[PDB]
């Protein structure tokens, strides 16, 4: 149970920025919410960590930053076999970003990445439309946090103190929303 | 010149029932632009009219069901002859005027409508969603309206009062979210 593996984040900074309203400024963090497991989707969570960074440049300091330099050591300290990532992002990624973690899915064919975003980010900006296309062009899953992976999350990297998971009205409302944005965008 | 075929809406009006931020509820009614034009789109508007019904059932009360009765009385003044209607609507449709509107353009073959939207009504729950698929059958064009769709209303419908139209604030932003919600809605 990955509550003890990670360094559980605040409700009030949980609430705020895994709010899925998709034009939204006044959010300068993006939170990564990461997962390793093998390939199994069944079993245990093999290791898990909150990484944050802000999100003006240099974007060698962002949460995908921090994560592709942090597994590269922890793949090492590991054998080799089949990984199965899992993101939950409360940003996209930048466009830069987005060009890193494809270099990355390319030269390691053992790990799959899965990518959920509480929001699209500038997804009107055509830069960044193409960002969410390199990125499943890579082979990385990409989706939109729902109901359930709102609370998934909740459960698993806040202080939740057993409380369970509060849903914001309008949720699905936005949910329908980036879905079918995310849609349109990665359709070719 | 159309200004003059019809009874001119307020700006106040307009700019507070056309605004396109994709969720809102403090909106009590639904208004339709109406404009009936021949086989050929680029002579003259043949009629123009302006139609209003409050969002609560009957349906029997809905400015898309004024729409079909007045209509139906204009059709037997004129000639037979191919029409392309085009409405402006606020509101999308709801579920018992799109079967309307359906069985209508299903026994006239002559008439075909163009639905422009300003919002996507209840665009989350799944009934009002084959409501728009419904439309979509019976040849009914369904998009969103962008800057020129509201512009070009502007000039038709608002009584201009000698003001420029000026668009509200992230106007192509929401354009993007409705358009690819229908767009998905509509293959779904
Ligand atoms: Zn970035
Ligand atoms: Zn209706």
């Amino acid at each position: 149970q990955i509550r003890n593996m990670v360094e559980p984040m605040d409700p009030r900074t949980f609430v705020s920025n895994f709010n899925n309203r998709p034009i939204l400024s006044g959010l300068d963090t993006v939170w990564l919410c990461c997962e390793v497991k093998t390939k199994d989707p069944s079993g245990p969570p093999l290791d898990a960590k909150i990484f944050q960074g802000k999100v003006y440049p240099k974007a060698k300091y962002h949460p995908e930053m921090r994560f592709l330099r942090w597994f590269h050591k922890w793949r090492q300290l590991h054998h080799d076999q089949e990984y199965k990532v899992t993101w939950y992002v409360s940003w996209s990624p930048c466009t830069r970003c987005a060009n890193s973690v494809a270099t990355f899915l390319a030269k390691d064919p053992k790990v799959t990445l899965t990518i959920f975003v509480a929001r699209l980010y500038y997804f009107w900006k055509p830069d960044y439309q193409q960002a969410l296309r390199i990125l499943a062009e890579a082979g990385a899953t990409m989706k939109i946090m729902n109901y359930n992976e709102f609370q998934d999350c909740w459960n698993k990297f806040v202080d939740g103190r057993g409380k369970p998971f509060k849903p914001w009205n309008n949720l699905p409302k936005h949910y329908t929303l980036l879905q079918a944005t995310l849609g349109e965008l990665l359709r070719h």
